[PDB]
């Protein structure tokens, strides 16, 4: 299953093990890897459930998929940084934190 | 049923019982009771029904989920004051009107 | 049921016949089926961004709309269903911006 | 059938035929391919639809502040609703 | 004629014809790819940048509301790579 939906408080989204296995060290790479104990947390369409908000995921998964950090100007930088942190993905973490700075 | 769905004033949201728990005070923590005479507030999918706005609800559950508030350049704190005050989640009301204040 | 659904231009709401029921002079008030979906909601053909702050000041009274949110589309929607309170409330906002 | 439903790159809409019968030039007139709920396939941004739509209701145009009004004008443009192109074009000369 | 997207769990529902507007693009393979059980085409990205991709793709224009990041799309531009896309929103950048 190269395909991997998500359901983030709520809202689908739809990605790759290519996209989540990128940090080995986040929350998301136990999806990647299809951690056997994350099974009973699927929904009927087989989505991953996840309590977070997903107004503030969208940053976090675009960031696994190309590098960048891009948040639009309508969302709170500190709403992205609360997520980065529970996804714990260092590398993002520390870039929304520097962005917050630069303000 | 550690997963939860709520149906905001039309808007569905994904969550789970010990989010809404964590203030044994408010509005939220009689559904993660189960309490009784919530059954016909409940739709077809299972999601408790909820009479009030879905946007101000977002920062509300986000509060629950991870202690901070976080609130979007264009949304009108009000209306995450009524909501919390609505919820009665006292620490959040206090978050709110802090941020109101400073303005 | 108390609780009733409306389609507002495509987009679902829920609320109470409660909330429906504060203005009686209100369009609203009528749903206080040859106008609903199989859903069984309301259809109105008006628009659902501008409809969420007259829903909201039927829960709780008071006027509140976020900052990109065109007022004027609040008060087309405001005149339209006919909630004079509510329609004094943003002539009000406009008048002093 | 008084409600007609749209569905606009994906996104549904709901108006009446009233609503969609006001201008007769206009390509929206031009019905009042369907997806399987009987809604009528537009090709087209919802996002900036809405303006639109609400112009075919009331007659006012209302842009809320974040829509570009380049993205109206296209649909303005496309729809051929003339008199609402002539608004949006307004109000972007005098930015 | 009519073609469905699944863009990062958001639907598109677009035709042949626009998405074959550049036979350049990645997306012209899908105007002639997984899709799921609704028949949409599947695709890894952002369905929020995508929206100015698509409508450039419709009407030619770029088109970036005040509160989007060019940069979100500018990305985008250059995954699908419509060329002459990727070109105005590097330009846009610039002017700012």
């Amino acid at each position: 299953s190269k395909w991997v939906r998500l359901n983030v408080g709520g809202t689908y989204f739809l990605t790759t093990r290519q996209t989540l296995c990128r940090d080995p060290k986040s929350f998301l790479y136990r999806l990647c890897q299809a951690d056997p104990d994350l099974d009973s947390d699927k929904d009927e369409t087989g989505a991953y459930l996840i309590d977070r908000d997903p107004t503030y995921f969208g940053p976090v998964l675009n960031y696994l998929r190309h590098g960048k950090l891009v948040i639009n100007k309508d969302l709170a930088e500190e709403g992205v940084l609360e997520e980065a942190e529970f996804y714990n993905i260092t590398s993002l973490i520390k870039l929304v934190k520097d962005k917050i700075r630069e303000r």
